[PDB]
């Protein structure tokens, strides 16, 4: 494969939405993976930054889906509360969501970077662009994975 | 070791000390476009730049949230105190969030400018200064300018 | 660099 | 300074009992600079006797304090107990109050000398002797202090 | 140290109680023992630890048995504020019993090591839990010892 | 030349 038509092909911001790990996962196996660089005080760039996107959905995750549900049940309960109320929470959620996506999906990247290498992982991710290209029928039965 | 004392250190501090976050942010980035412009992997450039980032999505919301918690309170007849409850203790936990990225924002932007050594030894001096009982203290506190010059 | 890799961890399109 | 007369002003037990940071700050300070030592099971002088001072204090602080708590509610209730009792609950406290205090100074100088030296520590206490018999206008502006510093 | 003697250390945690010498001879002893590496200003382990200790007791001994002392005198004569008082004085003698205990068998280790050797008392005490723990008719009738003090000052 | 420092920490005086 041309190393730079898959470089040009792999992007994080890509993807289905679909492709990524439960929240709980993600975090789960991002602390038990750097756990060791932790306590060897590393300056690693992945690691630093899967740092701090660990932090970022510890922090602020369940806060936006606390916000949605409150937001809900606000709007259900009845219009004592308001219109105001109500949209400024969702416009507020709304953002965090967005940006925690974007933290999800970064954190994803640094991860699968730090445990394989990002040359691995943007192979994988043309390859699984080309894999999700292609119809059903003339692809393989289940998608591919870092060298498997 | 002495990274996570001075960070201990820094989180030491009266949040008196740390400017105010629209100047914070504004210096952050004028120092840092060059790196990103330069696509430098310093630590400082990867760690205040996520920073802003977390600062520049999260704060307005977070503020929102005290804001319109504060007043459906007030008013009182909007649901229940579970719903302004829940409100404090989500804005409590981002507030706080938001403090501990404000202040390693202040470090790391100063650290990349100035230099690690001139911050952690500033920041010893203030905390030390700070600690003691004012009356073995000296009377006028460290003054940042001595980040400015080198030794 | 052939990539982007901008702000450090990759930038979107 | 003459070090003789240095070493002879420096003694923990002269400072007016104000210049010790509060019990919990000089544990917690004493034992984050400490867990090292303690890791590498280290057997130097001060790691040893700055433990020894910490699990004294961890032991008899909260204690001491509940005697004194104790002897002040049994006095408010008068009925309880008696007058002797009293008195000799309170000598007890006051010992241990006595021992706690010699702990957290040798603790305070222990901890200390490790950080930095007890040369400069001795250097300091002498320092801080001076500056203090000095009256407030010519003393100055700047106490005396330390003053870590760190290269790149 | 050696894992040997943190074995006879955690064995001497938990001795019958009855092996161990008044705590009035124990620290007589000590501080006879010890004048003389206090007038040298000495630095070493055991000397450190036996003083820090001894000192310890020196201090609080006293007052918790007197606490003790008085929590059953109020027990006894009754009329208490709330049966917390009771609760709160024994609680507090109990640790400090138990704080006490641990520092007379450190004390005990420490100051036996710095007279013979951290070795001849680590063995001693191995050779002791072994006693201990096996039951009679397969162990011997008398105790195991350090052989260096009944053994006779031989002159010619 | 040495202070007391006697039983290894500092005595009173």
């Amino acid at each position: 494969m041309d190393i730079n038509a898959s470089r040009a092909l792999a992007n994080v911001y890509d993807l289905p939405d679909d492709f990524f790990p439960k929240i709980d996962d993600l975090v789960r196996d991002a602390k038990d993976a750097l756990e060791p660089y932790w306590k060897s005080d590393s300056i690693k760039k992945h690691v630093l930054i899967a740092t701090h996107f660990v932090d970022l959905i510890e922090d602020f995750w369940q806060t936006t889906q606390g916000m949605h549900e409150i937001a809900e049940s606000l709007r259900a309960v009845g219009g004592s509360g308001g219109a105001e109320i109500h949209a400024h929470l969702k416009a507020y959620a709304k953002i965090n969501e967005e940006s925690l996506d974007r933290a999800r999906r970064l954190l994803w990247w640094h991860y699968n970077c730090l445990l394989w290498g990002e040359a691995q992982v943007t192979n994988y991710i043309s390859r699984l662009r080309t894999w999700l290209s292609t119809p059903e029928k003339y692809r393989g039965r289940d998608a591919p994975t870092i060298e498997a």
